[PDB]
């Protein structure tokens, strides 16, 4: 199939734990906001998406075998449609504690130089969700992070689709993918330190 798992849930909801654990169970490499901090070159694949190129994803994901997080997240039907065959993880969050914490993170934002693109770019990745409105209004972000889980609920086969909280650990994660549960523990990266 190419991709295994496409992860879409939003970021702030456990997506660097979620890569630890789909690297662990043999699903990865895994694609994540940390690969383009790792190389920020890859920021001109996002641009161009955001962009509305005709995206060649063979070529975006070109080494991995799964993803999560945002970007790719902001692109997620065009990915199911793109890999019918992969599963689908959504994971959730209590959405006012995800509002809260991205204020604290990723949207501080809205209140090295190698990265003078990102905040531009990403501002494009959040508003295929949001739109023009307030990314910052606890009220609005709610009402986007719950119409986004409906979304995929009513897109998503049940069969194909998993919706998942980090705190689940492995067991769920592990019956829905049709392998063995790991002895090692399951990853908890509070991915603050990028911050
Ligand atoms: N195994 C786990 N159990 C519970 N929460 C977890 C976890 N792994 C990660 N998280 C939480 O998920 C958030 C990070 O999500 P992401 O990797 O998408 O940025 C952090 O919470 P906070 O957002 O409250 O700090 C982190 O503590």
């Amino acid at each position: 199939t190419s991709m295994e798992v496409i992860g879409v849930g939003f970021g702030r909801t456990g997506t660097a734990s979620l890569r630890d654990a789909l690297n662990i169970l043999g699903m990865g490499p895994t694609y994540h906001t940390k690969e383009i901090l790792r190389d920020p070159a890859r920021l001109a694949d996002w641009q161009a998406a955001v962009g509305g190129a005709d995206v060649d994803w063979d070529q975006v994901f070109a080494g991995y075998r799964s993803t999560v997080d945002w970007p790719a997240a902001a692109f997620w039907r065009e990915l199911v449609e793109r890999y019918p065959e992969a599963k689908v993880i959504l994971t959730v969050r209590d959405p006012v504690q995800w509002h809260r914490s991205c204020m604290r993170t990723i949207f501080m934002a809205y209140r090295d130089r190698r990265f003078g693109a990102f905040n531009e770019i990403f501002d494009g990745v959040f508003r295929r969700h949001f739109g023009d409105g307030p990314i910052q209004d606890e009220k609005y972000a709610v009402e986007v992070f719950e119409k986004h889980v409906r979304d995929v609920q009513e897109c998503v086969p049940a069969e194909r689709l998993l919706v998942y909280r980090v705190s689940e650990g492995w067991p769920t994660l592990c019956k829905f993918l049709g392998v063995g549960v790991p002895i090692v523990a399951f990853p908890h990266d509070n991915d603050q330190d990028a911050f």
